């Protein structure tokens, strides 16, 4: 794979419907980091001419205009850190939109009203899609975290339109793509979170990858007790306790090397004050649970990583907003910023969010930004939003 960019196109003059992450956290705006993420794009744009028309989504309006779900107070935001006049057009499309297009000049920047207001945006309705089109010359797709649904501002209008990344996406592409294509080596992969079901796919397809996969979290006392352990009160998906089994048969037949918690911390009760104790991964007691992985474990995952050239991480090792259950997230957070031979990438939400609890987020090399999105292409499936960008 290799896309096209706005670097590698002319922008002078151009109208350009830049597709972004603005769902930002609100009454107002309570979390600004997306909207900082987007500058660089939206920078690069103004400087070369172009007449940035700036699409997003936010909350879940589900298909009509809700008024406290506007893009107003995110365009007055933006507004702030760019140091411009940006405009913001109370619809996204139809005459309102196409006039404030029409008056604008090179390098004005206009936010576009919310498109999930819109019951055609989750559809994929091809006319919205056009009226989309007609506001633009060209279609900049930033926003990974959109691009695995096929929706009229991250797919639809890419049938009327050229289609370019914009830096975000860039650089979405160019790790993910590398991981998948044609990694560094040694190649891990730290797989957690609480539910097999939720890693079903990325562990099967990373499993033709990697040299390394490394299990934690609650998805792990599944596989704990496909080999025949005793997991006590843990979480544990009996319907997919023969896909585990399969899946470490899959790893031994290939030399993958399978890494599992060979200590677990274990309480009686979940909560923010726990009592806790740590056994070995033969010894959970029948009414204890499981829920971090021990020292033993974190030593050995830290040993892994250091020796390892790539590592993708997603999902943590245990419950780490809960005070005692967070060192296996934070050790294995740590090792990746320890590890100095090391290209780290943070695939998930969950994992993204530990990062930055726990301090070291930069320090890791790549912090996907995608979500489900970043999940649906490391599983190697192809997100409409990355597929209908132009080849370079
Ligand atoms: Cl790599
Ligand atoms: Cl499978
Ligand atoms: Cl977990
Ligand atoms: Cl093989
Ligand atoms: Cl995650
Ligand atoms: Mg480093």
């Amino acid at each position: 794979m290799n896309k096209k960019s706005i670097r590698d196109v002319d922008l002078k003059g151009k109208r350009v419907f830049c597709r972004v992450d603005f769902n930002v956290p609100m009454g107002k705006i309570t979390d600004e980091t997306r909207i900082r993420a987007a500058l660089p794009t939206i920078q690069y744009l103004v400087e070369q001419g172009a007449k940035v028309i700036l699409a997003s989504h936010l909350g879940r309006p589900k298909g009509q205009a809700v008024e406290e779900l506007r893009l107003t107070p995110v365009a007055a935001r933006l507004g702030e850190l760019l140091g411009k006049d940006v405009k913001k057009a109370d619809e996204a499309f139809g005459p309102v939109a196409q006039e404030m297009v029409a008056a604008m000049n090179e390098g004005d920047v206009l936010v576009l009203e919310n498109v999930r207001f819109y019951a055609g945006e989750e559809k994929n309705d091809a006319e919205l899609a056009k009226e989309f089109a007609a506001l633009a010359d060209i279609f900049v797709n930033d926003a990974f975290g959109a691009a695995h649904r096929a929706h009229a501002s991250t797919a639809g209008i890419a049938d009327y339109l050229p289609a370019v990344s914009g830096l975000l996406m860039e650089k979405e592409l160019e790790v993910l793509g590398k991981a998948l294509s044609n990694p560094e080596r040694p190649f891990a992969a730290i797989i957690g979170g609480a539910k097999v079901k939720d890693k079903i796919g990325l562990i099967r397809h990373l499993l033709d990858k990697v040299d390394n996969l490394i299990i934690g979290g609650g998805l792990a006392y599944t596989f704990v007790k496909a080999l025949g352990h005793e997991i006590g009160l843990s979480l544990c998906e009996d319907d997919k306790i023969e896909l585990a089994k399969e899946f470490m048969q899959l790893a031994k037949e290939k030399g993958v090397n399978f890494y599992m918690p060979v200590d677990v911390v274990i309480t009686e009760e979940f909560s923010e004050t726990a009592t806790t104790k740590i056994v070995g991964i033969d010894s959970i007691p029948s009414n204890w649970e499981g829920v971090d992985i021990g020292p033993k474990t974190r030593e050995i995952y830290a040993d892994v990583i250091k020796n390892s050239k790539l590592v993708v991480w997603n999902g943590p090792m245990g419950v780490f907003e809960m005070t005692p259950f967070a060192e296996g997230t934070k050790a294995v957070g740590q090792a990746l910023a320890d590890a100095e031979g090391t290209y780290s990438v943070i695939g998930g939400g969950d994992s993204a969010a530990a990062v930055e609890k726990f301090g070291m987020a930069d320090k890791m090399s790549h912090i996907s930004t995608g979500g489900g999105a970043s999940l649906e292409f490391m599983e190697g499936k192809e997100l409409p939003g990355v597929v209908c960008l132009n080849d370079k």
